[PDB]
């Protein structure tokens, strides 16, 4: 089997991407933010505290006639950006882009944070991470992609994130007209449950390379990019004006900038993000100062590829027996 899922932004910032998915008997269709960092399927639903829900799509387990309370199971995220939620799980069917996984545990939020609360186009996120990150208790639940696996044609999904415009998660096959060249292939480490892996090195603009080894977790549920201080240092240095404010919490550049591309290694490959992409607009509506999209790991303990690298690319996640990344341009 295969599917195929468009993920749209969901601002003029590509702050982050929803992908419609379907659940329960018959269908409701929520729109959750697709995550390779975590491994929990959650949503807003009928059991969230009325105060926390402002907009959002709402799963009702009583509604569907496939959904199974999953007897004494509980869940709590937290999250890098300090957002969390937790509640109970059911069990139930789940269909992404046609591709259909029964018996998928579905964690219903009875309590959510303030930052889901205030994203009314955000009814959930979908975890793509490996499944010992996820957080259900006592007995640890899989992931979409887990379930799916093994009925899968090959054992993968595909990220194709846009650049200000919609693009698509493929589960089962390799879409060989979404990219240019040739993909190139690079080691995973599973040992912290993420899709980690090594860059081979770095550019700014049209410097040449510096090959120095970034270890680093592909992310699409983290918009930038964060790299150690000494790479983004070097990023903005190029840019008139840049300069990390601890007020604003990191690097800021002048509206008026044109920015430089930055370019990241994937074993002898080159991934080139376009200047634009590290663009994230006014810090407040109307100021001239802009946020910036490559900004420092150094407070959080792991360099992210986020979004901003990964929409510059499309990205294979294989869950082969021995897991890999696959990344090419596009
Ligand atoms: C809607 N908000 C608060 C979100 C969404 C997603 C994530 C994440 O995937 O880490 C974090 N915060």
């Amino acid at each position: 089997s295969t599917g195929s899922a468009t993920t749209t932004p969901i601002d003029s910032l590509d702050d982050a991407y929803i992908t419609p998915v379907q659940i329960g008997t018959p269908a409701q269709t929520l729109n959750l933010d697709f995550d390779t960092g975590s491994s929990d399927l959650w949503v807003f639903s009928s059991e969230t505290t009325a105060s926390e829900v402002d907009g959002q799509t709402i799963y009702t387990p009583s509604k569907s006639t496939t959904a199974k309370l999953l007897s004494g199971a509980t869940w709590s995220i937290s999250y890098g950006d300090g957002s969390s939620s937790s509640g109970d799980v059911y069990t139930d069917t789940v269909s992404v882009g046609g591709l259909t996984v029964t018996g998928q545990a579905v964690e219903s939020a009875k309590k959510v944070s303030s930052s889901f609360t205030e994203d009314s186009t955000i009814d959930g996120l979908l975890g793509l991470a490996f499944s010992t990150l996820n957080t259900v208790s006592p007995t640890q639940q899989k992931t979409f992609f887990d379930n799916a696996k093994a009925s899968l044609d090959s054992p993968v999904f595909t990220a194709d994130l846009g650049y200000h415009a919609p693009g698509t998660y493929n589960f089962g096959f390799i879409d060989t007209t979404a990219y240019t060249g040739s993909i190139t292939y690079t080691a995973v480490s599973t040992k912290q449950g993420f899709w980690e892996w090594t860059s081979t090195g770095y550019a700014v603009g049209s410097g040449t390379f510096k090959s120095t080894s970034i270890d680093g977790i592909a992310d699409t549920g983290t918009t930038l990019l964060y790299l150690p201080a000494t790479v983004v240092s070097a990023y903005w240095a190029q840019v008139s004006g840049a300069k990390s404010s601890s007020s604003v919490g990191g690097y800021v550049f002048p509206c008026s900038a044109t920015l430089p591309s930055f370019t990241f290694g994937v074993g002898s490959a080159r991934i080139v993000i376009p200047g634009d992409y590290i663009d994230f607009g006014p810090i407040s509506t109307g100021s001239s100062s802009c946020f910036g999209g490559i900004q420092s790991s150094a407070g959080i303990g792991i360099n992210i590829f986020g979004d901003v690298a990964l929409k510059a690319a499309f990205v294979v996640f294989n869950g082969a027996t021995t897991p890999t990344l696959g990344f090419a341009s596009k």
